[PDB]
């Protein structure tokens, strides 16, 4: 599923990211745009044989199975496959297991490198929320 920008904002809020950690609702919406576009079927390989998967572009060297990433961990207890579902539950909860603290989203280079030090709100305008 290919998420419209107020969609995947919307979405995102009724799962709770909005202030999650202290990082505010356009925080996690500009991370989705530079990491897939909004698209849940998104994927790219990694030189090491990773993947990463979904909305968010988690990586399967930690966070997820895919049973292809050799001597890896998954720490999201899911199969990777469950980051591309157009229910965005698997994405939103493994997103929180990442940040686990208010430094968590540098995890994602996009939010380091596109949205870090932002203001984030603007992607959340126009959508009344
Ligand atoms: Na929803
Ligand atoms: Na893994
Ligand atoms: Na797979
Ligand atoms: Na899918
Ligand atoms: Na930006």
């Amino acid at each position: 599923k290919v998420f419209g920008r107020c969609e995947l904002a919307a979405a995102m809020k009724r799962h709770g990211l909005d202030n999650y950690r202290g990082y505010s609702l356009g925080n996690w919406v500009c991370a989705a745009k530079f990491e897939s576009n909004f698209n849940t079927q998104a994927t790219n390989r990694n030189t090491d044989g990773s993947t990463d998967y979904g909305i968010l572009q988690i990586n399967s060297r930690w966070w997820c199975n895919d049973g292809r990433t050799p001597g890896s961990r998954n720490l999201c207890n899911i199969p990777c496959s469950a980051l591309l579902s157009s229910d965005i539950t698997a994405s939103v909860n493994c997103a929180k297991k990442i940040v686990s603290d208010g430094n968590g989203m540098n995890a994602w280079v996009a939010w380091r490198n596109r949205c870090k030090g932002t203001d984030v709100q603007a992607w959340i305008r126009g959508c009344r929320l």
